[PDB]
């Protein structure tokens, strides 16, 4: 079967992280959309204009609104992209055949939207040379960050080529987790987000979303299907592109 995959990058990244996976899925016959979220990739906004993870998710919500009645997509979110999936699922669950988490945060419905992020910060507290700043938007102080190049090299792109790590140094932008905004956000709902099929893909070789955090998430909110990719690193769409396309082909053949 063929499906329409919507690939969703993590904070401080853009559609460009999917440049190896998108031609591979298209060579299997799939339709692929790789979005830039607000103030990400070559999106024209700067992060200081964005006041919440929901506003940050606007390109994804706008894309889903533009789907004609009856067209379903498989969302694929990497790293912080699972939060954009949860936001989208509470507005457009009928348009989502399934959601695939790729070394991703897995929000739940029982605890507040910041829960798995708060736990990530406990498991991975030192972000090395990452720099931080604050700005004010809609009466709230938001902490922005720019991922440090040593953190990028050692923990996110550990086994990626120098030309792939070069793209990350050239293209990663200032972003935000909007952690304090998520903490006061209404909980993700059981009827929207809670209802979609959730496939959790991970590697135990991930150097930032460590095995303790990812296994903690799988136990906290049981996925419908779990795929563990052997080897690779946090950016499995670069180090294990072929294995991620094989898994996504299987999801396309299982959920519609």
């Amino acid at each position: 079967a063929f499906a329409h995959f919507v690939l969703i990058h993590t904070i401080c990244h853009g559609a460009w992280i999917w440049h190896k996976l998108k031609p591979l899925l298209e060579a299997l016959g799939h339709k692929v959309t790789a979005l830039d979220l607000a103030a990400s990739g070559v999106d024209p906004r700067q992060i200081e204009e964005i006041g919440s993870f929901d506003e940050y998710s606007e390109p994804l919500l706008t894309f889903l609104e533009a789907l004609p009645p009856g067209e379903k997509v498989i969302l694929v979110g990497e790293s912080c992209g699972g939060l954009n999936i949860a936001i989208a699922a509470d507005k457009y669950c009928e348009k989502i055949a399934a959601a695939v988490f790729h070394n991703s945060v897995l929000p739940d419905t029982e605890h507040c939207p910041s829960y798995v992020v708060d736990k990530l910060m406990e498991v991975f507290p030192d972000w090395k040379d990452t720099t931080y700043f604050t700005y004010t938007k809609d009466g709230k102080e938001i902490t922005g960050l720019k991922l440090g190049f040593t953190l990028l090299r050692e923990n996110l792109y550990t086994l990626c080529g120098p030309e792939e790590y070069e793209l990350a140094k050239m293209l990663t932008r200032k972003g935000s987790l909007f952690q304090n905004i998520l903490a006061k956000r209404p909980f993700f709902t059981k009827e929207g987000y809670g209802s979609i099929k959730k496939i959790y893909v991970w590697t135990d070789q991930d150097e930032i979303f460590l095995p303790e955090f990812q296994l903690w998430q799988i136990e906290n909110y049981k996925p419908d299907k779990v795929y563990k990719v052997e080897g690779g690193d946090h950016k499995l769409q670069l180090t294990k592109t072929k294995e991620i396309a094989e898994i996504l082909q299987e999801v396309a053949d299982t959920y519609n």
